[PDB]
This record gives C-alpha cells, structure tokens and sequence, in this order.
C-alpha cells in the first residue's frame, strides 16, 4: 500500500496476492493521473523501480485496464 | 505523423491512421510526443466513447488498448 516510485508516493495502489505464479498491483489513474502519465510515456521494455513499503523492488509495466483506469503492473 | 486529431483541451498532428485490418480501422496516439493527452486518454470514464476531429471531421472513437511496445494509446474509429 505504501509505493514509491521516483519523485511520487502513494497510499491507494492495489497490491494484489500471488496469482497465476505472478504478483501484480495496481495503480489508480484517476487517483494519481501525474504517475500514470509518466507510465505511459516510459521507455519499454525498461523496468520501473519501486519502493514497497519501504522495500526496494522492480516493476514492469503489465497491462493498462481499461474498466477501473488503473496501470497493472508486475512484481519482481 | 500524419494525421490530425482533436481531443478535448488537445490538438496534436502526430497520430499515425493505420488502414482498415481485420475488420476495424484503429489510430495511434503517442504519448511520449502527446503525453499530455494521453494522460486524459488514461482517465476516460470507461466504456464511454471519445468524440474527435479526425483530419477536420467529427468522429467517434473508444480506446482499444494501450500499446506498451510503441507507448501510444490505440483507438478504434467507431
């Protein structure tokens, strides 16, 4: 719940359990459109790092959901 | 690149207008050149259409999916 990742800090991203051999959070747009933006512009293929709280980790970009406007990103 | 758009507060002229394919016609918006309106693409309320000018005429458009390999929003022309 608490991510950092560069310059912002959020308390209202998702973090999903493991699923499917994979774990995954999600971001919300319409909460946090500044980091959202920054996501869509990232270079691919290019991983974002993360603080989780307070745990420093890797995210890849995984999948923009359309229905909840949020970046579903993946863990490790 | 060739194509011009107005969305909303935005106009941009480097959207890329791909050819009818499969069935549908669909248009690229780069958010590293147009970040801005990508950032009012994310927060589009969902399963709603997207009114735009498309080369000087009305449209309709509805997100399609976010294209990670070229950071463009994908849209398909209604």
């Amino acid at each position: 719940t608490n991510v950092r990742i560069g310059a912002f800090e959020i308390d209202d991203a998702e973090l999903h359990g493991e699923h499917q051999g994979e774990r995954t959070l999600s971001i919300p747009c319409k909460s946090d459109p500044d980091l959202c933006m920054q996501l869509d512009a990232w270079d691919a293929d290019t991983s974002v790092p993360a603080i989780l709280n307070g745990e420093h980790s890797v995210l890849y970009r995984k999948h923009y959901d359309r229905q909840s406007d949020a970046w579903v990103m993946r863990l490790a």
